[PDB]
């Protein structure tokens, strides 16, 4: 999932839109946008599809306001990915708006908890629209009207007393303004912006990355601490305040392999640099620990790989060359593999021995087909290089995978993993090695949140239990 | 514009749309299929849109058949963006329909004839209609049914005299087969394709590209020679044979520098190493003639420039870093009471306090280089230097490559220095027309002349010349 927020001083429609498609790849199942007319009220968009497919002119239309939020949604499965989308909404009190990244490792208990003291009913399986009414019966206790910063930061620090897990969320309170918080563990991504629009006027955003602010023009501030809770009034003025007992920063790491867009800068860090040193790294292994085999050329499976790849390419000192083209389009298999999503390029494989690169490999699916693509264009030997480490546990913070048991990595060593996916030879980084990489660029950020690489959850809470539940 | 066909021994629905999906980036106005029930009955689809759009299943589970053709038209301004899209279908003789990739030099001399001699009314701008009504009436000069292969071939030589200009072509008449023909200087692109299925059972296809081939499983045969026509009947025999007078190859340039995929294999060029070997003689270029200067890394400019960049780094010994992203997915920019930066964004790390050399595949308006060096600029770049890795464009190519008028084009009358000075570059160099040949050249020495005229203003068709001095004629 990705999320945005403006608090500007002009209409935001087309912004949040803007800024909500160059945040689609971290979700296409479905799309929302709301905003606070000039009537203290909500306007909302909301459907699955892409942002391009859901918000049609007649929509933007009615998405009148100067302040507002979005939200793209990850298939995030077993939320139904037909299940009713975000950003969330509740009348009371005041009229609140949600849009979140994340996921609460407590969900169950607390909708039972505000079932039983609230009288608050959660109609989704979505654990955002949870947070949303853990966070609203916090705000309920006050009594003068308005709430004052200080208030709207004591509710999240109710709040984040009692849930626990993942997320980035922004939020928005009529009549007050906008809110913007994110987890204790740093996990999931958050950073703040601001855009001048002359010498008394000033707007703010929020987004799961900078390139959101990038492309709209905003000047990149800083990341949102992790526990730390920003509340932009409707008038301009911000106000920030910590609201964790203990801040530590645990960015997700797999941002940097994968979920994460190259041009951003999570957490200091540079994902394409982070990535080029995924490269170095592993080009490194490669040296080290298969120095005596024969390959005549590094071939990246795109999109990832294409600068890990040349980089491997060049501590091995071997030629890099476009093996494979990512096919732009993908059409729909209609009930009348991965051929449809990537097409060999036969003159760069014929009678030679390969060393293809992927950024990582889940299931074991893709990287076998991969292979036979290559083993049919005419390679002779096909060595496959992953940037990232044995993927062997699952993410209950945001990340989608897939049962534990789908993970070919689980339970599996290399060499198994090798024979089912048929390559002469495969190879893993080393997760010190990946963390490394990410660290040179960024060191003071010690430790990162790897539970899918080695089942260690930084929330201490997961068990068999939950992921059984799951 | 892109095409496909096949003629297969089971249902191409699917087959055509995976096809269509990978010849995509040929044209998004609007896509269309055809295919042939059994029938013998057209069932057809076409509306303007990607392809992944205009067919929903309710379309697919109509179009039943084991032969069938598709087209991706290209936005061409001129002949509405919104007017009615190809393939084209009439029903006499026997049911014809043509989908085609190209352009007419003679359609208004076209459409007269067929008014005036045979009633044949043309009710759009398209020539791609042309083109079917004028095969459409030579194949009606034939008595007996069925025709048989050389009256087909017949017709095409005959419709071949008439029109001119580039075209490849791919059709269909019922009762008889899907024939595909391309124009005498070899132009437009088209390659041949099958795929067997038994003791004799054996399907073929063709396809603007290779990559259409590959991706249905197609053993690629060999590309559809200049001039040449090949007829499949509805039982799986394939014919070819010559149709044109004096068959040349003259391969578009352009495809190569950009209009085609890299994994494509274009009269047995291989588009991505055609590209790279620019790069090779762009960079030995910039080594030249720029020598002192100074550049601390080079920055291609998304997509086609990527290796391209890579091998001017790799001869000029400097840095190759991605400084800028394209945006994969773009949105509408709705009219509330087309910018660089909604396709591209700009990696600030990458330009801060840096002299880059920008590496594009061309310039045409000269906006997007003007506007990419601003992004450059903006993001701390100290020098910003751009290169093209196709020289410089000052013509309209009248065979098949939607290009803006004239004026529009910024290298239309203006020196190199004018130009770099408009985009505000510090520096612009381009590609040498001859260095371009060379470098798509070596991968298949067969070739001797390609199509330039975007460049050149060589137009190597008859009638363009001709016509040129008739305009003299008058002022
Ligand atoms: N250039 C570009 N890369 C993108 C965009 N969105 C996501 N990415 C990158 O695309 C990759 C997608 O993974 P793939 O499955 O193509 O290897 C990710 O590494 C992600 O960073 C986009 O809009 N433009
Ligand atoms: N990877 C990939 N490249 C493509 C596809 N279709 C077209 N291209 C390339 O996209 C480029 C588009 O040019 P751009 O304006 O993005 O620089 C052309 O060089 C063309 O070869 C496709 O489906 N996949
Ligand atoms: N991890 C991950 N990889 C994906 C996803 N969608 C496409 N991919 C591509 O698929 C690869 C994993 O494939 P698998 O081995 O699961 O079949 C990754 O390298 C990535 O480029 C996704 O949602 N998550
Ligand atoms: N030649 C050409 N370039 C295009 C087209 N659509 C996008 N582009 C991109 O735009 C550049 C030309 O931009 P212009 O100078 O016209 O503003 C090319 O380098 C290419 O990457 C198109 O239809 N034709
Ligand atoms: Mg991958
Ligand atoms: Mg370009």
């Amino acid at each position: 999932c990705g999320i945005v927020g403006i608090a500007g001083v002009m209409p935001v429609n087309q912004s949040i839109y803007d800024a909500l498609t160059v945040l689609q790849h971290r979700g296409q199942d479905a799309a929302g946008i709301i905003t606070i007319d000039a009537n203290n009220c909500f306007r909302l968009r909301k459907a699955n599809g892409l942002v391009s497919d859901v918000f049609e002119a007649r929509h933007m239309q009615r998405l009148q306001g100067n302040m507002g939020i979005g939200h793209v949604r990850y298939p995030t499965a077993g939320s139904s990915s037909a299940s009713e989308a975000q950003p969330f909404y509740v009348n009371s009190p005041y009229g609140i708006t949600l849009a979140h990244n994340g996921n609460l490792t407590n969900a169950h208990e607390l909708r039972k908890k505000l079932f039983e003291e609230k009288r608050r009913h959660i109609n989704t399986t979505s654990d955002s629209e949870i947070l949303l009414n853990i966070f609203a019966s916090e705000l309920d206790n006050f009594r003068h009207y308005p709430l004052e910063a200080d208030n709207i930061f004591a509710a999240i620090a109710a709040t984040n007393r009692l849930i626990r897990g993942a997320y980035a969320c922004v939020a928005m309170i009529i009549g007050h303004g906008m809110v913007a918080f994110r987890d204790p563990n740093g996990i999931r991504p958050l950073v703040l912006g601001k855009r001048d629009i002359d010498e008394n006027r000033t707007e703010y955003m929020v987004a799961s990355e900078s390139v959101a602010l990038d492309t709209l023009g905003f000047d990149f501030l800083r990341d949102v601490a992790p526990g730390e809770a920003i509340y932009i009034t409707e008038e301009g003025q911000l106000f920030t305040r910590q609201c964790a007992d203990n801040p530590v920063s645990n960015p997700c790491l797999f941002e940097y392999v994968y979920f994460a867009r190259p041009d951003s800068f999570i957490d200091k860090i540079s994902v394409y640099s982070a990535r080029v040193n995924m490269g170095t790294k592993l080009g490194e292994k490669i040296a080290r620990e298969w120095e005596d085999l024969d390959i005549d050329v590094v071939i990246p499976i795109p999109e990832t790989s294409c600068d890990i790849a040349l980089e491997i390419a060049r501590i091995l000192g071997k030629p890099y060359r476009q093996g494979f083209v990512k096919n732009r389009y993908v059409g729909r298999t209609f009930i009348m593999s991965v051929r449809r999503k990537l097409n060999a390029n036969r003159a760069e494989f014929r009678d030679k021995n390969v060393l293809l690169v992927d950024d990582s490999i889940v299931r074991g699916t893709t990287s076998e087909q991969i292979i036979e693509m290559a083993r049919e264009a005419g390679a002779k030997k096909v060595y496959l290089a992953s940037a990232a480490p044995e993927i062997r546990f699952p993410n209950v913070y945001g990340i989608d995978m897939p049962s534990a048991t789908e993970l070919i990595a689980h339970g599996r060593e290399v060499d198994e993993i090798r024979q089912i996916i048929g390559a002469d030879g495969l190879i893993f980084q080393d997760l010190n090695d990946l963390i490394d990489a990410v660290r040179a660029e960024n060191p003071d950020i010690q430790q990162f949140e790897c539970s899918v690489f080695n089942g260690v959850y930084v929330t201490k809470d997961v068990d068999q239990g939950y992921l059984d539940f799951l």
